[PDB]
């Protein structure tokens, strides 16, 4: 089997992609936020406190004559944002593109915190990370992608990010169509439970190219590009009149400014990021001063390839055995 879903960014400064994913039956669609970066397929629902739900859609159970609640099962998830959100479980039947998956967990939510309630629409996540991640108690369960595997032509799935533009989340095989050249295969660490791999350097503009090991995760869920100091520091000088803002939280610069490209190494494979991909626009309406999209991950613990460098690359998440990644630029 496989599946093909269309994701679209939730707003002009591709701040977040949704996918649309049938839920029940008959099915109850809700656009989910995929996420490799974490392991828990949760929806808003019925059973959200009322005040915490402002627009999203949400999954009814009892209306889905294929829903089970899965007897004392909880989950509760925190994420480097810092959001959170915590409920209980059912299986369901949940398709993606075509592709489904029978018997999947689906996180109902009870509480969501305030970024959550924001953000009208993304109405769940739908985590694409190690199964091992999962937050379900008493028994964790298996993400989608788990679940689906063995159905699959190929134990695999592909993100194709769009800047400013839609994309595509495949399932089971790799679009030859959907980029340019060759795709570069990359080990990978499971230990931590994420998609972790080992960039070989990186160039700003048209600079040379610094080779050095740079471990991170390959994190569909985080927006930007969190790299090392040294890396973020040597990016921005480039830039004239960017610093770094304690009280906006990282590296702004003149919304006036044309940024550099930013280029990473995937072996002996580069991928290169326009800088038009790193500009997040203005801190606060109307003002002059513009967010950068590469910023510190000092103090988060791990650096994080998130949308602003996959959208640059095909990216194949190989789920076979030993898994590994792909990127191939298009």
């Amino acid at each position: 089997s496989t599946g093909s879903a269309t994701t679209t960014p939730i707003d002009s400064l591709d701040d977040a992609y949704i996918t649309p994913v049938q839920i029940g039956t008959p099915a109850q669609t809700l656009n989910l936020d995929f996420d490799t970066g974490s392991s828990d397929l949760w929806v808003f629902s019925s059973e959200t406190t009322a005040s915490e739900v402002d627009g999203q859609t949400i999954y009814t159970p009892s209306k889905s004559t294929t829903a089970k609640l899965l007897s004392g099962a909880t989950w509760s998830i925190s994420y480097g944002d810092g959001s959170s959100s915590s409920g209980d479980v059912y299986t369901d039947t949940v398709s993606v593109g075509g592709l489904t998956v029978t018997g999947q967990a689906v996180e109902s939510a009870k509480k969501v915190s305030s970024s959550f309630t924001e953000d009208s629409t993304i109405d769940g996540l739908l985590g694409l990370a190690f199964s091992t991640l999962n937050t379900v108690s008493p028994t964790q369960q298996k993400t989608f992608f788990d679940n689906a595997k063995a159905s699959l032509d190929s134990p695999v799935f592909t993100a194709d990010l769009g800047y400013h533009a839609p994309g595509t989340y495949n399932f089971g095989f790799i679009d030859t169509t959907a980029y340019t050249g060759s795709i570069t295969y990359t080990a990978v660490s499971t230990k931590q439970g994420f998609w972790e791999w080992t960039s070989t350097g990186y160039a700003v503009g048209s600079g040379t190219f610094k080779s050095t090991s740079i471990d991170g995760i390959a994190d569909t869920g985080t927006t930007l590009l969190y790299l090392p100091a040294t890396v973020v520091s040597a990016y921005w000088a480039q830039v004239s009149g960017a610093k770094s803002s304690s009280s906006v939280g990282g590296y702004v610069f003149p919304c006036s400014a044309t940024l550099p490209s930013f280029t990473f190494g995937v072996g002996s494979a580069r991928i290169v990021i326009p800088g038009d991909y790193i500009d997040f626009g203005p801190i606060s309406t109307g003002s002059s001063s513009c967010f950068g999209g590469i910023q510190s991950s000092a103090g988060i613990g791990i650096n994080i390839f998130g949308d602003v460098a996959l959208k640059a690359a095909f990216v194949v998440f190989n789920g076979a055995t030993t898994p590994t990644l792909g990127f191939a630029s298009k």
